[PDB]
């Protein structure tokens, strides 16, 4: 069924604004609730644990307002802590609201949002990251 894959799983971000902004709420399904990051500093990134090895072929971003203009989004099948990383899309315009993309498949454990260049003077901010195949 193509279902997305990162739905409730575990998330790690290079930082978040507080309490109530961490990573896990990017991919709780609801776009109630954000990861932020720490503003004024770049990069950030978040990226989900899968659980397992997966075929990943798309990714789709709801982001807030604080969106990223730099990013790429990135895979690993490392079985550890995720070191090595491959880029499957990168932008210079990104331009927030949703972004979707699909790319050809990879094995991946872990999928990550990296951000260099933010829309706005504030943070990174997702409201929903989900991953299909």
């Amino acid at each position: 069924h193509h279902h997305n894959l990162a739905l409730n799983k575990t998330a790690t971000a290079s930082s978040i604004e507080g309490a109530g902004f961490e990573a896990s709420r990017a991919f709780d399904g609801s776009s109630t609730t954000r990861w932020a990051s720490a503003e004024g500093v770049d990069p950030q990134w978040i990226y989900v644990n899968l659980g397992s090895s997966q075929t990943v072929n798309r990714v789709k971003l709801n982001w807030e307002a604080a969106y990223a203009s730099s990013y790429t989004i990135q895979v690993s099948n490392d079985s550890g802590t995720p070191t090595n990383w491959t880029t499957v899309y990168t932008t210079t315009t990104g331009d927030g609201g949703i972004d979707d993309i699909t790319f050809t498949a990879r094995t991946a454990k872990y999928v990550r949002m990296h951000g260099t260049v933010r829309g706005t003077p504030y943070g990174y901010s997702l409201w929903e990251f989900e991953v299909y195949g």
